[PDB]
């Protein structure tokens, strides 16, 4: 299709929804700041200008035609752009240097390409709102109000505890009468987070807690995720190696770790009981269907939103509270040192699981949780070439795990493991996997000796509200908040897109795929944990169950 | 340093050994057909030629001098480099599509660049020597007389079985009255193959022999050597990855592989077996110092060289022939197909090994054996993305090894396994080690209960003549023909020098990195197929024993 | 849409025309030697076979479905695969050192990969054809008779001089009768040599011939057409650059060219001359439509086939012969030396040039033509690095050309200099340009004066019968042989296709937009040759002006 820009022949795409796509699919772009994220809209920002018939128009919610002829940058347009600029910089917040999205922002390299050197305009002052009750914080000073956040938390995750409130100067993206965000339905995926394109939502940072518990003389124990591993070359701009969480564990000792374990080994552990606790439930149909408890995003939402099925949960806990349970419950003591000497270090995709640590029920185990960004500022701070660094495995004797449980970091992982673990208990004849849309996949097995069942895969809060509405036949229900799973967590590297997140599921594939434990109960570790400190019914309830409670206000 | 080239100013290095060398760091590029290896010398190509006062010279034998004008392009220069190389290629035998050099020889380089199209020259007949006894294949009409084959194996290698021969036209590189290879004190090493710039000296290909077995009804089992998945990214020109034997493993069995084992599995069986042998040799203070016998052009060197060390040699069967009868042996059987019905694939960095394979001892044992060269021209043949295909483990029960079974690729690796063996037995306190010279380290090992011993890895045989000639306090000695042990191999990718060598061994210590065996004991199905099939001594005999014979002409 | 591919899942474009470029679009390569060039078909390799429900079949010839199962590679594949290319090789001349496509052929890397290295079949003796009568040298001994050539020189250049010949074993592409190619209708355009995939259709060397005259004491003078300097870096593998001129100019003197001249001043002159030819038989309405005389293979094609269209051939030389007069008839004279002690060389990228020099009209001007693809072997016989030398303008007083002149290089350079001169003159009110089809060009021009005519600019030979056979309104015709120009000559480097013919377009555009000479009168060096040497009418006519003659048979 032929069209003129700056007097010259382009040949864009015959079918094509705005002029500024059709140029940017053909190599030539147009300066703007609605597209930040997958979730972004065009028409807010007015910098896409272009002057087609003599006169000036967004190029964004322009349909081209045959001829045209458009001038993409006039004196007039410079000054439009760099005005609009301008105004967008004089009531921001300006402090780059302590932001989150420092080196990775749109508006910090406009400024910096526009030549913006002093604020012509007026810093009129904004009632912004700072929020830092939560492991998401908040930073309205820093809100260019591009609506990303809210349209994810609503139309993605299906909370929508985020909105637009007010209006002209005194818009803001903020919670009902700006509660803290702690108290309210957020289920703290970080999602929002994920896609925001600048510091306005951003992820506690616990660095400095960690650098006060490596330099007292406490027993500082670190265990990392396994979607950790898959993503974290990210930051460092390398390719991906299955190696990579072996080279994390030499860094955690040269920095002064005692000791590195697998939380897949954590996911073993989850997978093998709660694949008894759902045998049991099916053998006796009592607590039907079964609802996975490893994704605490989901718990949440659960606890705020379905209070009849809270006892349908799993009570087996997530991985990162069964591993540091046993941490502090069993190896502290075959250690012979107090649990209060241990400070127990949790690296993870997620950033519910910092809320998952904090919550009543697993005070003190996990003492701190640090996500896959951190880690890796924990990385460039050192400045050692990480990719050179030799790897060594994880410490014994929960260093090891079946390719099932590392698999815990996509989505159905646990429902595999969890399959995984009947088969070789009770065999499984068939499975018959089925896809009834982009997020869900629904699975009938039958075992040997009949007993039947479907279990369901959903990835991405707010499936759930319409699956749950439409099917009755399930058994077993594995929900993970974030769409991929955990390979898509609200801690995961910036930017966190579906390419990337499709990207280090292969990763994380590739990394299962040099693992020669097939099953949970091929570790043996495990085995010999349940054989020593797991034997009666009571220790194992003690150690690997935990309760829910419902959410409201008042 | 300032000189002068093609009437420009130049800066050298103020201290360099000749012209060439010295423009070449510089960045400047004189043809020339000596600088072929690690092993070249000059003096010999003539192509080298520059204009210097007006005369011309070679500049691989000119002493740079402040303010020296060298043209090192002129009509008549371009002349004589032409007619060397019309010189060279006349008597050359161009064949180069069936040559194993083809795509990596700088001859055909040189064709190319050139703008050689037409013979000027007669290719006068020469009494060309053809040598397809031994895996090793020599064929002189494509030999340049450049001698780097003939320094190998004299200076390196210590053998010295081949030599410059007859003069002039006649003249050729030879074993002593055109004896075949195979009936000649060669080792079989390959290290002349390692180095040859042209395919004059080739590896005897064996894929036929495969395309044959796989396309028949018979089981074909592969097993993949410690050092091939360290070096076969090369043919690939893609970066290492520690999981690169796992993408093999698929590889082989996409292309009718019904199993695939790891060697290194072998590699802890032998060192198992070996530590034992070596330490009740120690106890009773008989045939000391023990040889390893892992290395078998160490071995055919030892049975031409020193029949006086053949008891003091290990009498346990190198990892490949161990793994082999293994297979044959006892998995045939718990398999219930007869020992006939199996075709063994051993995939090494080794050309000595397919001579051990055809070893009387080691008869129908081990079918085929094929190079690190080979399996890639089967990849690439397939032109499957081996970098994006999806790795799966090993297949049991010969799938797992201990990091100390996956050393062996690299010099000293034996002797550490046999170490971690007999610590993790009878412990060892401390080990001083010490490095002699270059490829010598010595280390001096105390058990817990005295009966300290001397042990010595030797890499590159020619230095076990003047070691052993010099140290009677030594109780095992450990001997690779190899520099840098198996990463080097004969059977290894092109190039194959230094640089590359150790780069392989920073893959394989990579890859040893990230296994969470550390021992041999460690490893659960070696002892299940000790406690099952190898229980009495004369079965293990049997099994993983073999014998040495005096080599002698007459 | 969904296939499986060795048992994986493969999403493919739901509209393909067959297996084989499905995969190849989505990542996946089967080995092939159908796809050589744009020429190609599909059918005659038979070596991407691939096995569906069991069965074997070309996947070329494969439409494929949903949830079709194809196994790209199995024993039974790979031994065919294997037996077709050594069946390929054994009827193959394996010279590859004298090969002009050594390093660039398709055959040659397969025999490398393949592991092919002793031919299993016999070398059976086919009655192979050697022609060298042509700067296009034939050698049916490297034909792999895959038809592109044919298809080439019919379908794209409308000769059809070349067909396939005989049946069977005996099958070979030739000439009617195996006749000598100069003694044909064949136009020498080197389009077959272009696209042939092997070393059978090659360009005459005459290396040899410029290192003989470097050689002597006669002085040699170097001249570069237009269409070299936007090729020539693709030899080396480096991105364009405009001063790739100028950088050949210091080349060349290294070598010890006396002078080195630009042979778009030539075009600046012919331009200048034909402008004038064709005002003057517009004003007397004779001899039209007037046919650019620039490209020999036009010209000869015209000779065989338009013998009535003869007088109407513009009576001007081309560019090299126009030049080359001008050097040996006033050059030499101006600097008091023999016109014999002159060597002239020509840079082009055409093999009709070399033709053309060796006219009879032209005898004894221009000594020697080089192709671009001979320049980049000089440059890389002397390995100086070409991207670092320092560019050095063109000689006077041929050293400086319009930016007309050098648009020659391109279809339509020719006339677009043609109406710059008229509008220089008699100026341009407006030009209305048409595109009647791909490469038809049609232009309206009307001048200050009235007296409007039409000129077509056609490219590739081919398209010029059936346009003379359909327009009678036009009263100039440029035709180029060659698609896109003198770009795409026969003598460019390969492979020469068509994304890269529109590259070097894009990098001769380049070249001239940085020349500040916009029309040949503006080249105060042209206008002082005319008023010094080419002052008459009957000089002009000796030093600018050819003659033809009708080619026929008997
Ligand atoms: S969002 Fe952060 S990095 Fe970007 S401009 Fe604002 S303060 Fe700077
Ligand atoms: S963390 Fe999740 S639920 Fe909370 S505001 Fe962000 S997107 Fe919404
Ligand atoms: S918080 Fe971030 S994503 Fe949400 S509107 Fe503000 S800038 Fe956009
Ligand atoms: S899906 Fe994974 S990363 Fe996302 S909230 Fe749940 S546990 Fe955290
Ligand atoms: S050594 Fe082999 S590849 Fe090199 S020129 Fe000779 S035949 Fe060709
Ligand atoms: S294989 Fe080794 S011993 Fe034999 S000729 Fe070559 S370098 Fe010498
Ligand atoms: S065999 Fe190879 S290395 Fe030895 S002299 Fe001949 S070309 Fe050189
Ligand atoms: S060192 Fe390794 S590669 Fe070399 S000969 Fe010995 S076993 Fe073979
Ligand atoms: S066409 Fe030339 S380069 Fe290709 S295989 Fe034949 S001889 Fe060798
Ligand atoms: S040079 Fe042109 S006309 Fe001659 S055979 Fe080749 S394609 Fe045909
Ligand atoms: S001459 Fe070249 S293009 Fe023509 S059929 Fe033979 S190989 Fe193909
Ligand atoms: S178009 Fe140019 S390259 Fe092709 S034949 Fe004509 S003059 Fe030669
Ligand atoms: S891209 Fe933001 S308004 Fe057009
Ligand atoms: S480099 Fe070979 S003789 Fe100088
Ligand atoms: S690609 Fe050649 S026959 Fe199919």
């Amino acid at each position: 299709m032929k069209i003129y820009v700056d007097g010259r022949e382009v040949i864009i795409n015959d079918n094509e929804r705005n002029l500024l796509e059709a140029l940017k699919n053909v190599g030539i772009e147009i300066p703007n700041l609605c597209y930040l994220s997958e979730a972004s809209i065009y028409g807010a920002c007015r910098m896409c200008l272009v002057e087609i018939n003599g006169q000036i128009t967004t190029s964004c919610t322009l349909k081209p035609y045959e001829g045209m002829k458009v001038k993409t940058n006039t004196p007039e347009i410079y000054e439009m752009r760099r005005n609009i600029l301008e105004l967008i910089l004089a009531t921001h917040n300006r402090d780059c240097t302590t932001c989150d999205r420092n080196g990775s922002c749109k508006l910090q390299k406009y400024a910096e390409d526009f030549g913006i050197r002093k604020i012509r305009f007026e810093a009129l002052k904004k009632e912004h709102v700072r929020d830092e009750s939560a492991p998401v914080v908040r930073d309205t000073s820093k809100c260019i109000l591009c609506g990303d956040c809210v349209r994810v938390c609503e139309e993605i995750q299906g909370v929508g505890v985020i909105e637009f409130a007010k209006r002209g100067f005194e818009s803001v993206v903020t919670t009902a009468f700006d509660t803290p965000l702690i108290e309210t339905e957020c289920v703290l995926c970080g999602q929002c987070v994920a896609y925001c394109p600048t510091g306005a939502l951003s992820i506690r940072n616990d660095i400095d807690k960690l650098i006060e518990a490596l330099e007292s003389d406490k027993i500082v124990i670190g265990m990392i995720a396994p979607a950790v591993r898959a993503a974290i070359q990210e930051e460092f701009g390398i390719d991906e190696d299955v190696a990579m969480a072996e080279k994390l564990v030499s860094f955690l000792k040269t920095i002064g770790f005692d000791k590195v374990f697998d939380v897949s080994f954590g996911a073993d552990l989850v997978a093998y009981e709660e694949a008894h606790e759902f045998y049991e439930r099916l053998k006796k149909g009592e607590r039907l269907p079964q609802f996975t408890s490893c994704c605490p995003a989901w718990v949440k939402h659960a606890e705020h939103t379905y209070p009849q099925y809270l006892q349908n949960l799993s009570s087996v806990k997530s991985p990162q509270q069964a591993l540091g349970t046993v941490i502090k419950k069993i190896y502290a003591r075959k250690l012979g040192v107090p649990e209060e000497k241990i400070f127990l270090v949790s690296f993870m995709p997620c950033t519910a699981k910092k809320f998952e640590a904090e919550r009543e029920e697993h005070e003190g185990i996990v003492d701190i949780v640090l996500t896959t960004r951190e880690l890796a500022q924990l990385i460039k701070m050192s400045r050692i070439d990480i990719n050179r660094v030799e790897p060594q495995p994880f410490d014994r004797p929960y260093g090891v795990s079946s390719q099932a449980g590392l698999g815990f970091g996509k989505a159905g992982g646990v429902f595999s493991c969890v399959l995984s673990v009947l088969n070789e208990e009770i065999g499984i004849e068939k499975v018959d996997v089925k896809s009834p849309e982009d997020g869900i996949r629904v699975a009938e097995v039958t075992l040997k000796d009949g007993t039947s069942f479907k279990g369901a895969v959903i990835y991405g809060l707010g499936k759930v509200k319409k699956f749950l509405e439409e099917r009755k036949d399930v058994e077993i229900i594995e929900v993970m908040a974030c769409n991929y799973g955990c390979v898509g967590g609200g801690g995961q590297p910036y930017p966190n897109d579906s390419r990337i997140r499709e990207h280090r599921a292969k990763v994380l594939r590739d990394t299962m795929g040099i693992k020669s434990l097939l099953t949970p109960v091929e570790n043996l570790f495990l085995m010999k944990l349940y054989e020593e400190d797991l034997k009666d019914e009571h220790t194992r309830h003690e150690i690997l169950h935990t309760t829910y409670r419902p959410r409201r206000r008042y």
